[PDB]
């Protein structure tokens, strides 16, 4: 029961590369295109961006949030985020924590048990201090919850 993303829209971002995989891979919007050869990937080309990264996303829905998952890049891919976090906001200017999580390079979904909130805003981040580095890549992030009507 993943939401549609659809009408989802990347509001904005650290860091992602928008050369170096081609046009149509490496961009933030390729976190939420429905489209699972695609992905986000950090900025490497022309050298890297310091952590921590983020990336909000408008759902253009309220949504009461239940899960959060992140579909690794996998497949054998130098991909070593350890440790994600993610935040959600009702309004976009006044954000909330909804849990720190583990991150390993599977090909199955990891899926994340938040802190129950409601939101038209979701960020992810991947912080500093922790041991991740600058090499991050992530095919799919979706939502598992109810849209308030």
């Amino acid at each position: 029961d993943k939401l549609s993303k659809t009408d989802w829209k990347i509001v904005s971002f650290t860091t992602e590369e928008a050369s170096g995989e081609g046009s149509n891979n490496g961009h933030a919007k390729h976190l939420i295109d429905g489209n699972i050869e695609t992905f986000w990937h950090s900025r490497w080309q022309g050298g890297s961006d310091p952590l921590p990264y983020e990336i909000i996303i408008d759902m253009n829905h309220r949504v009461k949030i239940a899960q959060i998952e992140l579909l690794p890049r996998g497949r054998g891919s130098n991909n070593p985020i350890k440790v994600v976090r993610f935040e959600a906001s009702e309004d976009g200017t006044n954000w909330e924590s909804i849990g720190q999580f583990g991150f390993t390079n599977q090909d199955a979904a990891l899926k994340y048990y938040v802190k129950s909130s409601t939101a038209r805003y979701i960020k992810l981040v991947i912080p500093d201090g922790v041991g991740n580095g600058t090499v991050a890549a992530i095919r799919e992030l979706d939502v598992r919850g109810t849209v308030v009507n």
